[PDB]
C-alpha cells in the first residue's frame, strides 16, 4: 500500500473499457479515471497509447498555466516486473 505496488500483467490486461483507465509508462500503471473526465478526449489520451515506441512526446497539449507534469498523482503502482522484462529461468546453471 501507500508505495507502489507490484500489479499482474492479467489485471492491467481485463480493464478494457468500464469506466477508468489503466495507462502504462515503463513499469508504474496509471489509474487515470480522473483525467478521463478532466480531460475530455475520448479513452486513450496519455500519450496516444496504442501504437508508439519510444516516450519522447510524454504530454501534448490542455493545461498552459499547467507546466508541471500530471503523471504523479494519478497512479496506483507498478506492473509485476516478471511479465514485464522476462523471467526466463534458464535450466539450472550459469
Amino acid at each position: 500500500d501507500k508505495d507502489v505496488k507490484y500489479y499482474t500483467l492479467e489485471e492491467i490486461q481485463k480493464h478494457k473499457d468500464s469506466k477508468s483507465t489503466w495507462v502504462i509508462l515503463h513499469h508504474k500503471v496509471y489509474d487515470l479515471t480522473k483525467f478521463l473526465e478532466e480531460h475530455p478526449g475520448g479513452e486513450e489520451v496519455l500519450r496516444e497509447q496504442a501504437g508508439g515506441d519510444a516516450t519522447e512526446n510524454f504530454e501534448d497539449v490542455g493545461h498552459s498555466t499547467d507546466a508541471r507534469e500530471l503523471s504523479k498523482t494519478y497512479i496506483i503502482g507498478e506492473l509485476h516486473p516478471d511479465d514485464r522484462s522476462k523471467i526466463a529461468k534458464p535450466s539450472e546453471t550459469l
